[PDB]
């Protein structure tokens, strides 16, 4: 009866946008798998924080399905996610089974690369807007967190806590999110 | 002419309180060394995020001095910091040369263990207040970030961004902190 989350970690990922949702989701009792795009080896993030994934993406793919797939940001991390056929397969499957997809900052641009969620309202980092809107396939929002159907997006490292708590609320409900939030000493 | 920061990483450290300051400080051009208390081996943080340190504490000790020493929180991480003679030596030296000392959440309780900064105004996580105030050696503050002389403290994971930007402001000045802050998409 435990919810499962998949976090896809690629080189160049924004380490804050990776660790905050993983940490907060585990505080909420969610079983999180941090999967390395390139394998089990340690991943050098955009500001040179090196994180050891729990599993390779190939192995984590086999232990699905997941209630949420999480795409961190980081310009180079998002590009690696956009170019990966394994990610395309995971996202299309997640879209078909009406699972939640979450991406933050530059992460949403991978949704465009893989033709995911066209027609949805989305947000990105302001610097990634032009890339996300190429072709007019989405409607752009400037909300710090945006949720349209099964697509949940957020803007930047400074929105990571709201992004993560929105995932908790979608999976475990508003009360669990509120309980998890109080010991964090967030402003609002 | 580059400022240097030492971040001491021990098992049980709060991974958000470790990665956010490291990331933000490197965005500010600060040379950050994430030093493992127990050696170069990967460190399992409080929510099971595993981080590879840049160096062992023994090696990083030799490449000082540092303009700031950073003590992350996490109850079990702070206890490991409180029990380490190597940390006592680093902090006493840093106090003597009037360097900046920064600790967040449960991290400040290590200052009490090592008799650092007595008489200063400090803050902690609300749950760590009683431990920090044993003996009345400090004056307690409920500010999200508190700075008294060379002692800079903060309350929790949700204050990590303000904590980190306060370090940047102390080392590199208000303008650099403001420049680094804008792309983060923080609320206030």
């Amino acid at each position: 009866a435990s919810k499962r989350a998949l976090v896809i970690l690629a080189k160049g990922a924004e380490e804050m946008e990776t660790v905050i949702p993983v940490d907060v989701m585990r505080r909420a009792g969610i079983k999180v798998t941090v999967a390395g795009l390139a394998g089990k080896d340690p991943v050098q993030c955009s500001r040179d924080v090196v994180i050891c994934p729990d599993a390779s993406l190939e192995d984590a793919k086999k232990e699905g399905p997941y209630d949420v797939v999480v795409l961190p940001g980081g310009n180079l991390g998002a590009q690696n996610l956009s170019e990966s056929a394994a990610v395309k397969e995971i996202l299309k499957e997640q879209e078909n089974r009406k699972g939640l997809i979450a991406a933050i900052c530059a992460g949403p641009t991978a949704l465009l690369a893989h033709e995911i969620g066209f027609g949805s309202k989305v947000t990105t980092h302001p610097l990634a807007k032009d890339k996300m809107m190429n072709g007019g396939h989405y409607t752009y929002s400037e909300n710090r967190v945006e949720k349209d159907g099964l697509i949940l997006t957020s803007r930047g490292p400074g929105t990571s806590f709201e992004f993560a708590l929105a995932i908790v609320e979608a999976l475990n409900g508003k009360e669990v999110a509120a309980q998890v939030k109080a010991p964090l000493v967030l402003k609002d």
